């Protein structure tokens, strides 16, 4: 039976658990799919082109992670769904010898919840991961405030029409976040401390261990959440696509939940 190759592009990449959850699905659904899928971590030079290399390795699909999501958006041949208004894609597909981009962090992060009760939120960090979040919450009608001491391309949220800050809003929020090329190892403990209190939900993109960020977070007897549930939702959605839509996301989501 056919070996179809896939992977997650990134740098760094060794800690990604995408291979675990996608391979659970390829094995589970090969009868329905009619090929053997194999998903693998691909560590990418920062200087390289995802496009040239996706074809070099003859992938059929792939995810994109830090820091290639916007670089990725550029080199598609076609871009579909919410991606058009995200300027970042996390999912690639060869369809008809055409490279097609999607973005699943959006919906992914959204489905990450669960009960449709919320009005606004505050996004620390100015990355592709946050771009799709913002844009994702707007669509789900929210009052979205971004905050990053970084500035360039912070216009995106501006052009998109949400409130941009380089100083914590003397305000009170239902969701705080973080999507920083920092965290390795955010914003000063105090500016943080004050905001965190009377927040409705905490939430960190990152998964694996407990981050400085959340480590504290929970400590303050707060409702919390980490990247796990999102990782799975956005993967199941990318899988649906990988399956050229033969496998529904939510079926994938069950298989994936039950290994990780
Ligand atoms: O760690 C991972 O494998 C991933 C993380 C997120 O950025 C996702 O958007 C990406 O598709 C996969």
């Amino acid at each position: 039976m056919k070996l179809k190759s896939f992977g997650v592009f990134g740098n760094p990449i060794k800690h990604s658990k995408s291979p675990l959850i996608h391979n659970a699905c390829f094995l589970t659904f090969q009868k329905k799919l009619g090929f053997l899928g194999h998903y693998r971590p691909i560590l990418l030079p920062l200087e390289s082109h995802i496009k040239n290399e996706f074809l070099h390795l003859g992938l059929s699909g792939a995810n994109v992670t830090l820091p290639f999501k916007e670089r990725a958006f550029q080199v598609c041949d076609k871009i579909k769904g919410i991606a058009l208004e995200c300027a970042s894609i996390n999912t690639l597909v060869l369809e008809n010898d055409e490279l097609v981009g999607y973005n699943t962090d959006a919906l992914g992060f959204y489905l990450s919840l669960k009960h449709q009760n919320y009005q606004n939120a505050l996004i620390l960090g100015s990355g592709g991961s946050a771009k799709a979040l913002a844009c994702g919450l707007k669509k789900q009608g929210l009052k979205v405030s971004v905050l990053n001491r970084s500035p360039r391309g912070l216009d995106f949220f501006q052009r998109l029409g949400c409130d941009c800050f380089m100083e914590p809003p003397k305000s009170a929020f239902d969701l705080i976040i973080n999507a920083t090329s920092a965290s390795l190892n955010p914003l000063n403990k105090e500016v943080l401390k004050g905001y965190f209190k009377e927040a409705k939900l905490a939430y960190d993109l990152a998964y694996g261990f407990l981050t400085p960020f959340l480590a504290l977070a929970k400590e303050l007897k707060i409702p919390f959440q980490d990247g796990k549930d999102m990782l799975i939702y956005q993967a199941s959605l990318s899988f649906e696509k990988f399956s050229a839509s033969q496998i529904p996301y939510s079926k994938a989501f069950e298989v994936m939940r039950s290994v990780f």
